[PDB]
């Protein structure tokens, strides 16, 4: 049977092999939704070239590439299997991967959805908490694709643009946390401090009104409420680079600070993504857990397993799509409000692209 | 009958009259938990004298003083009336006001609780979301009182140190929001943007691990869930002073930014306060809503009424205390963890003061 409903799973992506690092960086430095640079068309290739060896080495240290596409594919397959059974009125469903900066690109996926002759298309961000830099850029890329090719869409579009507190997402995190807690020595379990760690943002982005940290905070509170506040926690922020001010405290400084203050049993939780990648496999596991924490005299540090192939997570995704379809929503109410200090004219046009869709 | 259980309601306080401004400022600038100054014992009275006229002027513009004591008293009376019926085994209950920087001072309230020969004493912060600079300083003040007086307490202490998502608090906020939405022109209701506004913090405090912004965000998400995301929103931050970096976006810049971008119907919600203060009556209502908003060409701007005398809020307070009593809790799990980058030796001692209390 011909596919009727397409689910476009949006994520930034990561280089599958060390060879893919350069083009990954190049596409990213060319993204003007993500960042504006002087003489950008010339600086982008240069910075990409400059950072490539260092970034290649990081991927080498985790096994030679990003597992994002594998996890995204498995999650997508599980989601589709479920949707075909619980939403027959919209079946057959098909998932499409649209990575922002690596193949398959958002544009390539849209091309394939069109050729497949879908009746309905759903832009399903794989970031549960909205940031204009991630989800925003991915949604902008969809509007721009149609603008650039000078044609209207042939499919009815809509977006699931955020889902920071979906009860099944919450259950998966809480589940993974309890599992990791079971892996601490029993005598230390109650003493464990939970560090929720989300990718930081530079303060220039926070200060223009980015909804990300408030939504991340909502996810954290929902998870802790489900865990009945069994352990104390803090939300901290990782991956800052460069000399500018970013939102803190930093995950690395917090780990060190905790240890210096006698809290030497720490559970790291990657609360802002749904599968592994460099930020967990290299930064958290190698840099912070193996190296930093050893230097600080930690007793036990562990990290909750990423959601990855958890079947309940596939159920979360299917439920999200199912409710979205049944409610006839075009986008969240939140998408109808741009940042109070937004300075990117495409944000408004992208917002309108979704809110104005024919039903 | 002699009071059995005392509920110490902790808040910063504000000057009751213009004459109270100087000593208010003086006590504040002397609080080393709040801030460290060079030659502090000399600079504190000077800065107090220096700011006094300007601050007096602000209070004059709202009617000549802070209403915090009036509202705290009414809330406390309502709370106690309920508590005597909810929990007769701990009755008679009595409330005490412990303001940090004005009479009646935290220390004066403790002296009175001690004289009243209470069996049970509860440090009940009136800030729903914990900040080390507010609730932290108030709890520190209690520990310091006993330490400075050289005597152990004759009462069994515990604390309700935060309550950012208490279901009745959330209902009060949602109710006041709906009531305010009803006051906009019907044709503009759906177009209204909600700006949740909380007091900002300097980034130096955020970056040391202050739990405040994450808890404020939790309160915001709970309120919006209850409202069924009826309007789009942003959490923004007010009251920054001085040249240093603070958490943004600023409420004032956000109001102007919304107006320049065509969102001219705005509902302000003071989400981190439970009664009126200079921050609502002067900063939001006069500076932003009367002056700034008119300059920006706003169509409609309103502020949700503070919780103040809502009898449902009194019910929230009673329910909190009642649940605290029933659970035999000494403090939240969160209090057992100080900031990862805390540099105040007293924080740990105060934490221990509460966690170690005889039951
Ligand atoms: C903070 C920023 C997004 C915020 C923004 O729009 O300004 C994020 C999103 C993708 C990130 C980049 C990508 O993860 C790729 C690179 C990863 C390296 O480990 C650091 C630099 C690196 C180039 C990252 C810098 C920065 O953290 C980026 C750009
Ligand atoms: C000033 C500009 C950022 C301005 C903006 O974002 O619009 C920054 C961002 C990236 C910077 C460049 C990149 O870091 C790459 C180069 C790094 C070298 O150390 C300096 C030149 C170099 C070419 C930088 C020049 C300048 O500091 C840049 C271009
Ligand atoms: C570290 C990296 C490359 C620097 C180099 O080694 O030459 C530089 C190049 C572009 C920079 C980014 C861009 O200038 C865009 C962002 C600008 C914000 O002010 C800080 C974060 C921000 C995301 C920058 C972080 C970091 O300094 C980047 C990613
Ligand atoms: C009781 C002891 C010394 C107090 C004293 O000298 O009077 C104090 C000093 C440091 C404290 C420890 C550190 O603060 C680190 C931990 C903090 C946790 O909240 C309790 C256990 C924890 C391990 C603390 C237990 C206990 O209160 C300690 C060990
Ligand atoms: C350096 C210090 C802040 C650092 C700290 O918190 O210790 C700041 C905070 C308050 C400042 C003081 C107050 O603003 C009052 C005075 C203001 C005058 O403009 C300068 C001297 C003056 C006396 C200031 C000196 C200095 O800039 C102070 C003392
Ligand atoms: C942000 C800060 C607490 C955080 C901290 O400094 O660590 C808050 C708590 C009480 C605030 C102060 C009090 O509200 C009293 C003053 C009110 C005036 O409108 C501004 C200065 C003023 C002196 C405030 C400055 C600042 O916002 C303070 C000091
Ligand atoms: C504005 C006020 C008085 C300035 C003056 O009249 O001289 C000054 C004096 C002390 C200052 C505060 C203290 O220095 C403590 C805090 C220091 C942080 O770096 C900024 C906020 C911080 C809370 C300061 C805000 C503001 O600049 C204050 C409150
Ligand atoms: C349709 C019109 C411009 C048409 C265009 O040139 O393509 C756009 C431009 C500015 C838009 C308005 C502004 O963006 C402000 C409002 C934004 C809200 O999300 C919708 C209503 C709202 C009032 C918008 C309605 C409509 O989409 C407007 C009026
Ligand atoms: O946690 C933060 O530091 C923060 C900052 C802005 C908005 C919401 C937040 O939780
Ligand atoms: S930057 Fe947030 S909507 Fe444009
Ligand atoms: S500053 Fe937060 S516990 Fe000390």
């Amino acid at each position: 049977r011909k596919p009727k409903t397409g689910i476009l799973m949006l994520n930034m992506g990561g280089p599958e092999t060390l060879g893919d690092v350069h083009d990954f960086l190049l596409r990213l430095f060319l993204d003007r939704d993500l960042m504006t640079l002087p003489i950008q068309n010339k600086l982008a290739p240069f910075i990409a070239k400059r950072l490539t060896p260092k970034i290649q080495e990081q991927y080498r240290r985790i096994g030679g590439g990003s597992p994002i596409k594998i996890w995204t594919s498995k999650q997508g397959e599980g989601m589709v299997k479920l949707l075909d059974e619980l939403s027959p009125n919209t079946a057959p469903h098909k998932y499409y991967i649209g990575f922002r900066y690596v193949h398959p690109l958002t544009e390539e996926a849209i091309e394939e959805m069109e050729r497949d002759g879908l009746e309905r298309a759903i832009a399903f961000t794989q970031y549960p908490q909205y940031s204009c830099s991630t989800t925003g850029s991915s949604l902008n890329a969809i509007y721009r694709y149609y603008n650039q090719v000078g044609r209207k869409p042939t499919m009815k579009w809509s977006t699931i643009d955020r889902w920071p507190t979906h009860h099944l997402l919450i259950q998966c995190f809480a589940d993974h946390i309890l599992k990791e807690l079971d892996h601490f020595p029993l005598e230390k379990r109650s003493e464990v401090v939970i560090l929720f760690s989300a990718h930081s943002l530079p303060m220039s982005v926070v200060n223009r009104g980015d909804p990300y940290p408030q939504e991340v905070s909502a996810t954290v509170q929902k998870v802790m409420e489900r865990l009945e506040y069994c352990n104390p926690y803090r939300l901290v922020w990782q991956s800052k680079v460069g000399p500018m001010p970013w939102l803190g405290p930093q995950t690395d400084e917090s780990i060190k600070g905790l240890c210096e203050r006698g809290r030497k049993n720490i559970l790291l939780v990657p609360i802002a993504f749904t599968s592994d990648h460099i930020e967990t496999l290299y930064e958290l596991d190698i840099e912070y857990s193996q190296v930093l924490a050893k230097e600080c005299g930690v007793e036990n540090i562990r990290r909750a397993e990423s959601l990855n192939g958890n079947p309940l997570f596939s159920k979360a995704l299917a439920d999200l799509v199912h409710s979205h379809i049944q409610s006839n929503e075009l986008c969240s109410k939140q998408l109808t409000l741009s940042c109070p200090l937004c300075v990117n004219p495409v944000c408004r046009e992208t917002k309108s692209f979704f809110t104005s869709q024919q039903l």
